[PDB]
DNA sequence: ATGTGACTTATAGTCCGTGTGATTATAGTCAACAT
DNA sequence: ATGTTGACTATAATCACACGGACTATAAGTCACAT
């Protein structure tokens, strides 16, 4: 669809394979469904910045490095 | 409320401001609604990325220079 | 595939639904995949003896009732 | 060891004898291996449902009437 | 006749993921009236 | 100009499931030698 989700998506799985955690533990960890985590690592979904919010405590990560590597991911070619 | 979507909103807020436009001119510019943008600057809304990714082409900021200065704003 | 396997997989699933469980519970509570029980359930299974005993208490049930239940539905035309 | 596993081999034992079948003879019957029957015999073999469907056809005894047999073994 | 041990192969059981239909909560959008 | 309040609809997020490919553990099946 956009810009930034893609790259959004891409960030939080490549933070996840990082830390050696699978989708499951990642969707417990964090409070969304298995199937959530899922759909949005296919890129498939809209996340609110709540939910990034969960996403970004489940992967045990603080929102400013987050966004740092947001920011690198957004800059690749 | 979320400390995250409350620096978004600050933020948002802030460039608009840098830039001297009104929130009714951020809304025609970025395609969305003057009540919206008055909601989300007083931090009343949780917006989906889409979104703000529609407000910050209507601040006319790239990605990269709005995430740099939410991270130089959450730092305190 | 075979007579005693889609009676077995039909009355795991009876008993589950009367208990409210949905499968996860039960995979869980009864220590096998998520998957695994799934695929008990659409009889595409043949679980051995030592599965078919951590499924009973999973459901939290008696050896016994559970092959009551069996015979039942063996019997029901 | 599993008290269930072993409480269905000691039956399909006691079956056996109460029709004076020998081993060799109940594996001719049910086209499996004595190697295999001896296993389960002595509760060295946890055995899948269709073996035991294999077992029960080689007995000659229904799936109801070796439950039943099952059931009152169990409770002692 | 039965028991045991060692070995091979077929498949039970595990682990991690994709995809989806149905349902509930909530964001996305707009009116009205406010200041 | 901005703020606030509802009602409306589109979709984010939830919940119960199915299905897959890849992998590890173990049952299924044979010999050999045993008694
Ligand atoms: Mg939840
Ligand atoms: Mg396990």
């Amino acid at each position: 669809e956009s810009f930034l989700l893609s790259k959004v998506s891409f960030v939080i799985k490549k933070i996840r394979l990082e830390k050696g955690m699978t989708q499951e533990d990642l969707a417990y960890k964090s409070n969304l469904d298995r199937t959530y985590i899922s759909g949005i690592e296919r890129n498939s979904r809209n996340l609110t910045i709540k939910s990034l919010e969960l996403i970004m405590k489940g992967l045990e990560v603080s929102d400013v490095v987050f966004f740092e590597m947001l920011i690198k991911e957004i800059l690749k070619h």
